[PDB]
C-alpha cells in the first residue's frame, strides 16, 4: 500500500524461502550467499527441507550473547545451488527502537502476508518459553502460531525475525549486521 510494504515486499520475493525441520515451517531470511537465519526453536539438524527440496545443512550455529544468554537467532549455512542477493547493508549496526515497522511471513498456510505492527520497543530481557533470552524487539500486534521467523523491516531496515507472542504483543530477536561479517 505504501513504502512500509514496498520494502518488505521486496525483501520477501527475493530473501526468503520456506523452511521445514521436524518443529514445523519456519519464514527464513536468506542474508548472503548461502548463509540464512531461522529462529533456534525451530531445532535444525543436518538436513533441512528448502521450499519442500532436500538440503544439506553445511554448518549452523546458536547464537548466544557473551553472558552466555540465548538471543534465539540460528545462522544456517545451505548446500544450495544459488546464493541469495546480499542484503547485509539493509542490517542494522546498534540496538535500538524503530517507527513503524511490518511484519512479512511466507509460509504454505500464510502466503504473502504483511501486518503493520508499528512501533518497535528495544524490551531487552525475555523470559521467552521458558528461556532467558535477550536483544527481544516488542510490537504491539496479537501475532499467533505460524508467524515464527516473520521478517520485521522499516523502510530501509530489515531488523529482526519474529520469535514468539504472548497474544497480546510479539516478540522479534535482532538482527545486527556484526552477527554476518566474514
Ligand atoms: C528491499 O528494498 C528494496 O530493495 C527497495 C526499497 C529500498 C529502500 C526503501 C526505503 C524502499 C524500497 C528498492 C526496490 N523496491 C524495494
Amino acid at each position: 500500500m505504501g513504502p512500509g510494504f514496498d520494502f518488505a515486499q521486496a525483501i520477501m520475493k527475493k530473501n526468503t524461502v520456506i523452511a521445514r525441520t521436524e518443529k514445523g515451517e519456519f519464514t527464513m531470511l536468506g542474508v548472503y550467499d548461502r548463509v540464512a537465519v531461522i529462529p533456534t526453536h525451530a531445532s535444525v539438524g543436518e538436513i533441512i527441507y528448502i521450499n519442500d527440496v532436500e538440503t544439506r545443512v553445511l554448518d549452523a550455529c546458536a547464537l548466544r550473547d557473551l553472558t552466555d544468554t540465548n538471543l534465539e537467532i540460528t545462522i544456517v549455512k545451505l548446500d544450495r545451488n544459488q546464493k541469495f542477493r546480499d542484503i547485509r547493508h539493509f542490517l542494522p549496526r546498534c540496538e535500538d527502537d524503530y517507527n513503524d515497522a511490518v511484519l512479512s511471513v511466507h509460509t504454505s498456510k500464510f502466503p504473502n502476508m504483511y501486518i503493520p505492527v508499528g512501533q518497535v520497543t528495544n524490551y531487552g530481557f525475555l523470559n521467552l518459553g521458558g528461556t532467558p533470552t535477550h536483544r527481544i524487539l516488542m510490537y504491539n500486534f496479537p501475532t499467533r502460531a505460524g508467524q515464527c521467523g516473520g521478517v520485521v523491516t522499516t523502510t530501509g531496515k530489515v531488523i529482526g525475525i519474529h520469535v514468539g507472542g504472548n497474544g497480546a504483543q510479539g516478540f522479534a530477536a535482532m538482527l545486527l549486521h556484526s552477527y554476518f561479517t566474514d
